[PDB]
């Protein structure tokens, strides 16, 4: 939305909107889950 109002002549398309709300489900699952566990735990969550 932030990114849709310093845009105002052209809003967000769903292409980018789609690739930016899946890289950041991924962001967000690992720093939900794996952001209680140290460095090396959290490499782990990511590989797998």
């Amino acid at each position: 939305a932030q990114y849709n109002a310093n845009h105002p002549d052209f809003p967000m398309q769903m292409e980018q909107l789609e690739r930016y709300i899946q890289r950041y489900l991924v962001y967000a699952i690992l720093w939900s889950l794996s952001g209680d566990s140290r460095l090396k735990m959290r490499a782990e969550l990511g590989e797998y």
